[PDB]
């Protein structure tokens, strides 16, 4: 398409992350602009598979929402080249000596950031599948965007859905919807309010779909508010046609103060 570039107008400059399936780097698109860049280790994913996170991204543009600026796909190499995030994902984020020093109001905030990018997932009819605090990502500006669509679609290989982010209807019943995400959305409050700990502490996956089965929630946790944990129980409703829309929670999270 018109998404190709060069790959002489990137200079990747330092790495950030490993894993499986390749590699993501910062760079640079001609030396002017600050990128991310993601590489596809060759001969992992099928080359067609790790661009259809690209593609997807291609339809999905919004300013709660990584935004992707080109790919280079022409040599074996293959690129996906997205806006730089200064302060890495949320996970990381809220765990870092300066992440744990953010108060409840900033975290409030965050939180109804994530709520207005889901809006727009759901307002035009996607789904995202992999809603968690290590998939969203914090500029320098400490403004959250929802990355990683290597599982959205409009409503895998690799892939490997959030066993203890996913609804149980997903689980059971394999019935990804937008309330599913509302569900994710839930865990991902509770990810934010105790500054990155696991879903679950101390539960294996098993054990927890072998709870949820049984009407488990996890318990008010120390230091949430009432009307944060209710919002929280409002997402893990067991009825998903019963829980609230994203463009609910944006509003009620957004004047929470
Ligand atoms: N746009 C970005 N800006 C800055 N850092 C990023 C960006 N995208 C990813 N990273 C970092 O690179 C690492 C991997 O990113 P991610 O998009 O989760 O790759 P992944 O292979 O899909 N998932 P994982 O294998 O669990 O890291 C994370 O630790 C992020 O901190």
């Amino acid at each position: 398409p018109a998404w190709e570039i060069p790959r002489e107008s990137i200079k990747l400059v330092k790495k950030l992350g490993a894993g499986q399936f390749g590699e993501v780097w910062m760079g640079y698109y001609n030396n002017s602009t600050k990128v991310a860049v993601k590489t596809l280790k060759p001969g992992t994913m099928s080359v067609q598979a790790f661009l259809e996170e690209a593609n997807l991204m291609k339809t999905l543009q919004h300013d709660k929402l990584v935004r992707l600026y080109a790919v280079v796909t022409k040599e074996e190499p293959i690129y996906i080249i997205t806006e730089f995030m200064a302060k890495g994902s949320l996970l990381d984020f809220l765990k870092s000596d300066e992440g744990g020093k953010v108060l409840l109001p900033k975290l409030i905030d965050f939180s109804a950031q994530i709520a207005e990018g889901m809006a727009y997932i759901e307002r035009k009819n996607y789904i995202h599948r992999d809603l968690r605090a290590a998939n969203v990502l914090v500029s320098e500006s400490l403004m959250c965007k929802i990355a990683d669509f290597g599982l959205a679609r409009v409503i895998r290989e690799g892939a490997k859905f959030p066993i203890k982010w996913t609804a149980p209807e997903a689980i059971n019943f394999g019935c990804f919807t937008i309330k599913s995400n509302v569900w994710s959305f839930g865990i991902l409050l509770y990810e934010i309010v105790t500054y990155g700990k696991i879903p679950y502490p101390g539960r294996t996956n098993a054990d927890v779909m072998s709870a949820l089965s049984q009407g488990y929630r996890m318990p008010r946790m120390e230091n949430c508010p009432d009307e944060l944990y209710d919002i929280m129980k409002m997402c893990w409703k067991e009825k998903a046609e019963e829980r609230p829309t994203f463009d609910y929670l944006q509003s009620v999270l957004d004047d929470f103060y």
